[PDB]
């Protein structure tokens, strides 16, 4: 009897915990469709050409290696506030923004978390769509909230459950905090359309309800980042005032050097200024000041013309590319002799598709053809390669047929 | 009246609050003694030689950018590990130990704050020296754990109160929590002398009270990494099984990129395996997975013979840098006709000295000299250059005389 003995075995990160038994396989056939990991046409992990020279810039710079304030890279922080919410922007013209940088899309959310559950006095209750990306439960429950849910899918048609998430989004309490995905809905690739969005603003200020955004995917859903940003300021504008986490991790390529923002939109400059002291009295205990790296990298691109530009671009080759894979997977799923509809495969948006496998499908797929998805029957298609689609098809095939 | 209208103004940090203030001054003569940062002999921030080919490795690799396991870099974790306990150890040559990469020692802090806030089922309480570390305090609250003080300096003597520590010590409660530092006592410079730290290990045992160890200075204190690391590995080999936290942010100037790592040794390898499990588990839902930078930059330097060579060669001109300039601090007091004892200068080890000044004379320091320093009477010599430890002399003078 030791200080841990009664201390037990955890199990796996339900999708972490994907990429870790993948790497372990022998098989020179095996694909890892676990997390939202984008892989060039050769199924190379790939690094955004204009990252590659953002890191050339601050190398040749010779840039010193000290304490970042406790807010992040001033240059960063600012410039995302930016590509959330756009130049014209009354918010953002003046001034009733707080931006963090945070630790990643992750880390932003949970900043965010541990604020409202010390600031938000109204409720302790986060309402999130059936289905939610995962780590959501976990980071909300860790921080002290208690967890809700709206409907929001339907697997009968492979879509939004526009009456039923209108439904409950109608009966949430005054005031209680709700998460929306911005774009790219994750796990199920399905967002609102402009109009159910228009609504949704309209109950979302109608029952005064604390509207926070996640938004890790921008310029995934169109290959255009100010559309994929249209509900978010659809939302301010119509006199909401948001949270909102962004990730760079997906759009920049940045993953594991992990660049991320939190953003409070406050009514002026004074509030604004109140709630930033606030953010930092409570991050300092945590990190004391944020990775520097992805910060730098990012903030020279999205404030450098031409590597803006260039970002762009590349942006749009990500997007494109995910959406020839969706189209020869059907169309192989066809040419194999595929009976079933496999028309939400190219009907989803974003890195995902929702396909439908039952457990013991996915695991045979894992255990006879060395494909790694999670067990909720996702796999990322952002992770397929011109050289790979033939043999996802067959297997798909194979294990469905 | 908005969400955030009842947020009040919070003051700024401590310490962290002092380079604020510092960056505002127009002064050309402003000086930054305020956090422990090292700066070369022209007082200009340095990016050690080993760091700056360290980076140019990884570059020439043109390494992919992708997300690392939840636990971090294997070989920066494992090289800390041994970094910590030495390679001979029986603790490292058995497994009995789980290191995780963690944001830098700040953070290891903290996930050890939660690990134990979770796990440990003995006591909620965190004693403490006095005086210590400020952010020890709100790391261990905003955690949720009790703080608690064991007595550490005299003042009027300026060093050690080996019997209030020892009296102190030997009244704390069987099993509660006891945070120590390892070396170059951070803000006083005092540690326990060999033979001091040989019987409050013998007291920790004897009280079973689990030792949690704050390595963030490990070849500050002496220029040597073995010797500063001697009292934490004088412990566990007693048969004290602690935690600690390590941080890179000094010893290999790597500050903003923030590595740095948290472990536990437990009693086997098996234990070890059950609790890297749930710590990975508490670590998901905060930043998902930390930093690649720093972690990469450290484990090239500690893995590369020559790469850690050139290392210590350099983390021991470090330490007697701070050396001359403490010398000679003490002899420009004299010099500039100072009437005072300023032994304790000389005396006190690692990046400060515990000065003594009182509040009035610090502020007037900052007002009339542009010395920027905190309110303790600490300043950091890890800060003066060969340029200008004539100017702090003349202003310790001044404002003492
Ligand atoms: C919707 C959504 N929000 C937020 C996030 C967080 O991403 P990051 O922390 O990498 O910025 C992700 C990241 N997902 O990919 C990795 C995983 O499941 O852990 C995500 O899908
Ligand atoms: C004793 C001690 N432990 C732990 C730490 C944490 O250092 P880091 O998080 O930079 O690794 C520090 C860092 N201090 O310098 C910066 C500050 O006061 O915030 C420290 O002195």
């Amino acid at each position: 009897s030791s200080w841990w003995s009664h201390v037990e075995m955890g199990p796996p990160d339900p999708i972490l915990g994907v990429t870790e038994a993948f790497k372990r396989d022998t098989n020179s056939k095996k694909m890892n469709l676990g997390v939202g990991a984008y892989r060039d046409d050769n199924g190379k992990p790939y690094v955004l050409n204009c990252v590659r020279k953002a890191e050339a810039m601050i190398a040749a710079k010779k840039m010193d290696k000290e304490y970042l304030p406790i807010a992040g890279l001033a240059d960063f922080t600012r410039a995302s506030a930016e590509l959330a919410l756009g130049e014209n922007s009354e918010a953002f013209k003046s001034g009733r923004y707080v931006t963090v940088q945070g630790i990643s899309g992750t880390g932003s959310l949970r900043v965010g978390a541990n604020f409202l559950q010390r600031f938000f006095k109204f409720s302790r209750d986060v309402y999130l769509p059936k289905p939610s990306w995962g780590n959501h439960t976990p980071i909300f429950r860790d921080a002290g909230l208690q967890l809700q849910a709206y409907r929001y899918y339907d697997p009968k048609t492979c879509s939004l459950d526009f009456t039923g998430a209108m439904e409950d989004i109608s009966k949430i309490p005054e005031k209680s905090i709700i998460l929306l995905h911005a774009c790219a809905h994750n796990p199920t690739g399905v967002d609102p359309r402009q109009e159910q969005w228009k609504e949704l603003a309209s109950v979302v200020k109608k029952r005064n309800l604390l509207a926070y955004f996640d938004m890790a995917y921008q310029g995934f859903a169109s290959g255009d980042i100010n559309r994929d940003a249209w509900a978010l300021r659809h939302f301010i504008e119509q006199g909401i005032d948001v949270v909102l986490s962004q990730s760079y991790a997906k759009n920049m390529g940045l993953y594991g050097e992990r660049a991320g923002a939190f953003t409070v939109i406050c009514r002026d400059a004074e509030e604004a200024k109140r709630v930033e002291s606030q953010l930092k009295i409570l991050i300092r205990p945590m990190y004391s000041n944020p990775p520097m790296n992805g910060a730098r990298i990012a903030s020279l691109i999205l404030n450098t013309p031409e590597l803006r530009k260039e970002w762009l671009v590349e942006v749009k080759g990500m997007a494109d590319r995910i959406i020839s894979m969706r189209t020869q997977l059907v169309s192989n799923l066809k040419k194999e002799g595929s009976s079933h509809n496999w028309q939400h495969i190219t009907d989803q948006i974003g890195m995902f598709c929702f396909t439908g496998l039952k457990p013991e499908q996915v695991e045979r797929l894992t255990k006879e053809f060395s494909i790694y998805m999670t067990k909720d029957g996702r796999i990322s298609v952002a992770g397929v390669a011109s050289s790979n689609v033939g043999y996802l098809a067959h297997a798909i095939h194979q294990v469905t047929k």
